[PDB]
DNA sequence: TTAGT
DNA sequence: AGT
DNA sequence: TAG
DNA sequence: TAGT
């Protein structure tokens, strides 16, 4: 996710 | 930092 | 068996 | 990545 | 088992 | 020097 906590996705 | 981006500190 | 601060 |  |  |  995020970042943080990419995306998703990417 | 954070987490993310601990604390600081801890 | 992921991809991707 | 984020004294 | 970081999400 | 630290601690998702």
């Amino acid at each position: 996710t995020x970042p943080g906590v990419t995306x998703p996705g990417v």
